[PDB]
């Protein structure tokens, strides 16, 4: 869901894409409008985007199927930053990576109570490449998925 006031903003900037009025823009305007509102997909993001709104294939858009995919780039980057928020609280020193001890002092601090054991086992289980700790990817792994 857009606010009024983001849909009158979505509707203006559409607007200045569509010179000839006739309701609707290229996949490639697409882009270019989406990144002047300040949404950077990557080319594969932004494709899969395309066919998964646009079911006809055939290059244009209108203006809600443009709305829609405005208001999912809006969720998706913000749930990317509310992930790399929550990393940069667990990962204390900054370094990049989560250690047991950083879950640990995170899970006291927060009120959850757990042992040792079973800190050491979210670690474990997040830990894919096996080094014993958690690297950004791993987390954001955990947190989508
Ligand atoms: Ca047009
Ligand atoms: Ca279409
Ligand atoms: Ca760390
Ligand atoms: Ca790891």
């Amino acid at each position: 869901q857009l606010t009024e006031e983001q849909i009158a903003e979505f509707k203006e900037a559409f607007s200045l894409f569509d010179k000839d009025g006739d309701g609707t823009i290229t996949t490639k305007e697409l882009g270019t409008v989406m990144r002047s509102l300040g949404c950077n997909p990557t080319e594969a993001e932004l494709q899969d985007m395309i066919n998964e709104v646009d079911a006809d294939g055939n290059g244009t858009i209108n203006f809600p199927e443009f709305l829609t995919m405005m208001a999912r780039c809006m969720k998706d980057t913000d749930s990317e930053e509310e992930i790399r928020e929550a990393f940069r609280v667990f990962d204390k020193d900054g370094n990049g990576y989560i250690s047991a001890a950083e879950l640990r002092h995170v899970m006291t601090n927060l009120g959850e109570k757990l042992t040792d054991e079973e800190v050491d086992e979210m670690i474990r289980e997040a830990d894919i490449d096996g080094d014993g700790q958690v690297n950004y990817e791993e987390f954001v792994q955990m947190m989508t998925a």
